[PDB]
């Protein structure tokens, strides 16, 4: 399965260069969008870490977690290790780590994997009043060989158009790291302009 995505990365995100980079981040931001359309998620932030890595926070319902009959496993878990707003594996595998939080139902469910590789069973590890599903992933070092730095302005900008082709919602774009925090939120508004 996604041993082949480690293997052949090009056949999956076009590139391996910074272009791949930031695929990844869209490839995560395409399911939230989904969410959006769908009619429940309002609100996505973007955030680069001090690190390098990428947090995606949507609001939406939070990405199903019971058992699938098919499979035996919770939907979350194959959404990350099976391959397929159908690319959440392929960025997995090519991920130093990934973990993903579904908020759902009063609780939090809580699944991390390495490499690819699943770490241990979906659990819940807190409860909480909100909704929604937040994954948060470091690419790898050993795929994204030329370079793993983000490029702040050029995730803006598509940010941008994100928040112009969804009209109505809110979509922020965020970077942590040193000497350059920045946040810029877009949102155009719907017919209640
Ligand atoms: N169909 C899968 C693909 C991803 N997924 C999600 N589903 C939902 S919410 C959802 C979607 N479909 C449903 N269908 C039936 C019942 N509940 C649902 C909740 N929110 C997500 N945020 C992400 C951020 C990154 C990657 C994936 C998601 C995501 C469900």
């Amino acid at each position: 399965g996604l041993e082949a995505v480690r293997k052949r990365p090009g056949m999956y995100i076009g590139s391996t260069s910074g272009e791949g980079l930031h695929h990844l981040v869209w490839e995560i931001v395409d399911n939230s969008i989904d969410e959006a359309l769908a009619g429940f998620a309002k609100s996505i932030q973007v955030i680069i870490e001090p690190d390098d890595s990428i947090t995606v926070i949507d609001d939406g319902r939070g990405i199903p977690v019971g058992i699938q009959a098919k499979t035996g496993r919770p939907a979350v878990e194959t959404v990350f290790t099976v391959l397929h707003g159908v690319g959440s594996s392929v960025v997995n595998a090519l991920s130093t780590s990934l973990d993903v939080r579904v908020y759902k139902d009063g609780k939090v469910y809580y699944q991390e994997y390495r490499r690819g590789a699943v770490v241990d069973d979906l659990k819940v590890i807190e409860e909480t009043d909100r909704h929604g599903t937040t994954v948060h992933f470091i690419p790898d070092p050993e795929i994204f060989t030329e370079t793993t730095v983000y490029d702040f302005d050029k995730l803006a900008t598509r940010v941008r158009e994100l928040a112009f082709l969804n009209r109505g919602l809110h979509i922020s774009i965020e970077d942590r790291r040193e000497g350059q925090e920045d946040k810029k939120e877009y949102h155009y508004e719907g017919l209640e302009h």
